[PDB]
């Protein structure tokens, strides 16, 4: 019940107390382990009011002082009267950051306490959402020395006035099915170019076609926006070494915003919460780029390689993967846009989790997503044991607005 | 109930009813989940339902379920329980049982080829020395000259934990480690603490990088002995790479019999202590893990500084690069001595028309992501995109504390 994890490389052992205070449900049982399954009333509002005031009022060290009874009572009388409360700035600000240091699936919480909270909560339209979103995102990338950020919509109230940005993350690629049978662009965002375009957008029909936003406030109809190209920091991905690299036509966008989660702070829900940070080298060589369902690029560049690519065991893969993600971490480096490499990111998490064990006695951790998709055991979370539970406030994810809409 | 684990790269979905016959407990709770940890003297009381269920599963599997073979067996084993407090496995069931416990074992990504296992009864072995000839002659047939073929040897089963067969090695053959003075190790840093015993039971050790360790084994509850291994009978596979001709002068080789001794194996209740098993390796076993672990043989700096990468930031990928070069080499020099050897993607991909095919024959096939998908290149490989569930199913390999730390010597 005080529970120890420890580091194989390092022998390093972390006795973590913090799962004690887990909430939810992991979807494991003693029977059987889910760890690897990738997406497992005015009565049930205050308790969860309650717990996160707690651990607030404890943050800023006036746990049962005054303004915590006061606000604890406040909250009280608001929840009876109205059905639900409102957060104070404060308590916005620390539930956000918190719900990124409870994100077991994040290796990049290092960086938690260092968020832009953007309060849009008086936001009532899709044109309010999308000049917000701008903002966002043009804080967000501030000419390529990358900010964190989250910009937070007005929360659920009857789930029939839901904000919902329909996009899974704020730029992405479109994707169209060729008649000649296969995939033109992402084929992750088929389904979404093709509401895009059922929805009134005009299609570039290209491969790297940046998306437009389809922004839903108040439960209505969501509305198409371009985001402007000149908010949009687009890297051309070239290889310090291949000169031919160049001629793939490869490029990828700056910014990783998450725009489909939902954000938990003290049972309420906001259903729009778009978050950026900056990227893992690995998240577009390994998986953008050379995942199968992806762009798929493996065999083009190791065809470009003259690699023996007749047995699986001349490991063209891996070569050609390793190549490309060097280009991927040398174009963005050299652009001056904010990347980390998976070495850099796993040894900051490291010391992460050795912050947070020693400051607040432990750090869920989700092992199957911290590690990287390539090169797993030569990083140091590789050979660390990690402990996955659920702390609020959190980031969950929602189903996809399209199956929901009452259209 | 119902499971569903689904291929988020192939979204074929799969439907698992075996975890219904999970027994054993995960480490996992509502609350917290353990799957990343690695590590998560028994009576009458609790053998004969244990007996029980392996029976009905082996009778069932022999389509022999409720015959007067499978009533039968059941009261002689009940009587057996109850009059001498264990019981015997016939040779069918040792066999059936040895297989079952490979196939269940949710961490072995090389399961296809559970169905053909070489069991090897050792249960007659009374002493150290007829252990010896017994893991000698396991080692020759495993071993093939090369063409490795799948094997288990099966001492006698526990009784009283006071007389146990224990394989004190972690594996038959491994490398020795030597902890020298100036904090600095030469062999198998992994080995050091083993190495140590055996130099302390009088093995007088060579004292190089690939010294193949003696064989340190007990019998019956006895001292363990320690027996070199002939060394006719060690396969190794001198490592070189095929395009750079340097790498042959870095003076690595491996052995190509990966034969883990260290395991117990459970079936039906009865409890082998000492069950040495052996296959054949997966290239990243050795040229990830062994050479490239900070831990371990640790070439990645070497490898890197011969091939001239940029070493001063670690973005520029050095150390992958050297990974992959190093894993090529390891394949390509198994391949050329025909030493049976799998690469991560031929494995992976094998593994999931194995897990597949369990599904459908089978109702599920248990599955331990965390152990499964391979150390390096993870997303190329099929099974990183393949949901799995974890549940223990018996019979099954499981793991023991470290012989040193439990044996009351006699002196
Ligand atoms: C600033 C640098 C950041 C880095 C390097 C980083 C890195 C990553 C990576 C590699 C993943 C794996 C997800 C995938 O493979 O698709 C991830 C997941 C996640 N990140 Fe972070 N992230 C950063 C910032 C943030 C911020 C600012 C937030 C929220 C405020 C956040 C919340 C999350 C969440 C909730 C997940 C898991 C979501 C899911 O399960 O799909 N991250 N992060
Ligand atoms: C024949 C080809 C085989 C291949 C390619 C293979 C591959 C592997 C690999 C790569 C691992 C993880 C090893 C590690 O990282 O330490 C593993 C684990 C395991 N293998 Fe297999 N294996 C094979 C045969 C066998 C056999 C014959 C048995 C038993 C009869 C077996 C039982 C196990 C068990 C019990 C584990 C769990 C290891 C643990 O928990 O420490 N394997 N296998
Ligand atoms: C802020 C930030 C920084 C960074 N570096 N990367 C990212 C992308 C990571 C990510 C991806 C997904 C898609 C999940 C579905 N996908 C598995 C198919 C959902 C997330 F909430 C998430 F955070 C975000
Ligand atoms: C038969 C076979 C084939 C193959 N290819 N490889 C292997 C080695 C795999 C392995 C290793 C370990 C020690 C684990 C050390 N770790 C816990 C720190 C224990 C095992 F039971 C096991 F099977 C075996
Ligand atoms: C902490 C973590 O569970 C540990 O490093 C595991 C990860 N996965 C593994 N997978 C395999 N095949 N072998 C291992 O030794 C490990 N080690
Ligand atoms: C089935 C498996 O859980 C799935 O492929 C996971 C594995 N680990 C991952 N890890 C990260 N960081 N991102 C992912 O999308 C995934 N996918
Ligand atoms: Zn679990």
């Amino acid at each position: 019940r005080f529970l120890k994890v420890k580091n194989w490389e390092t022998d390093v052992v972390l006795t973590d107390t913090l799962h004690l205070k887990s909430t939810l449900e992991t979807g494991c049982t003693e029977h059987i382990c889910m760890g690897s399954i990738m997406l497992p009333t005015k009565d049930q509002l205050f308790p969860l009011a309650k717990e996160f005031l707690d651990q607030y009022y404890s943050s800023i060290k006036r746990f049962g002082s005054k303004a915590h009874m006061d606000r604890l009572e406040e909250v009280n009388k608001e929840i009876e009267s109205t059905s639900t409360y409102q957060l104070k700035d404060t308590e916005l600000i620390y539930g956000a950051k918190h719900a990124w240091r409870n994100a077991s699936r994040c290796v990049g919480r290092i960086q938690w306490s260092k968020l832009q909270v953007f309060d849009a909560r008086d936001c009532t339209t899709a044109h309010g959402m999308f000049n917000y979103i701008c903002n966002h995102v043009k804080y967000a990338t501030n000419k390529g020395n990358l900010r964190s950020a989250i910009t937070i919509f007005p929360q659920r109230t009857d789930g029939k006035h839901d904000f919902r940005v329909w996009n899974s993350q704020l730029i992405r690629y479109a994707g169209y099915k060729q008649p000649d049978g296969s995939t033109l662009g992402d084929p992750a965002n088929v389904q979404f170019t093709e509401i895009c375009i059922q929805q009134g957008w005009k299609a570039p029909r290209g491969r790297f076609d940046v998306l437009p936003l389809l922004l839903q406030a108040n439960g209505n109809d969501p509305e198409l926006f371009q985001i402007p190209p000149e908010l949009v920091l687009e890297v051309p991905i070239r290889h310090p070494k291949f000169d031919w690299f160049k001629d793939l036509g490869l490029k990828w966008y700056g910014l990783p915003a998450v725009s489909n989660m939902l954000l938990e702070i003290g049972g309420l829900e906001f259903s729009a919460c778009p978050f950026s940070g900056w990227y893992m080298g690995t998240e577009i060589g390994v998986r953008d780029y050379c995942d199968n369902s992806r762009y798929n690029i493996l065999e083009e560049v190791a065809k470009k390689m003259d690699l023996d690519m007749r047995k699986t065991s001349s490991l063209w893969k891996d070569q050609a993967l390793v190549e490309i993600n060097i280009a991927v971490l040398y174009s963005f480096q050299s652009d001056k846009v904010t990347i980390v490499d998976h070495h850099s990111a796993t040894e900051s998490f490291i010391k992460h989790m050795e912050n947070e064990y020693r400051c607040r006695g432990g750090c869920p951790a989700d092992w199957v997503w911290i590690v990287p998709p390539m090169s797993g055991s030569i990083t140091p979370v590789f050979h660390q044991e990690m402990l996955n539970y659920r702390l609020t406030p959190s980031f969950e994810y929602q189903p996809d607005p399209w199956n929901t809409h009452v259209w």
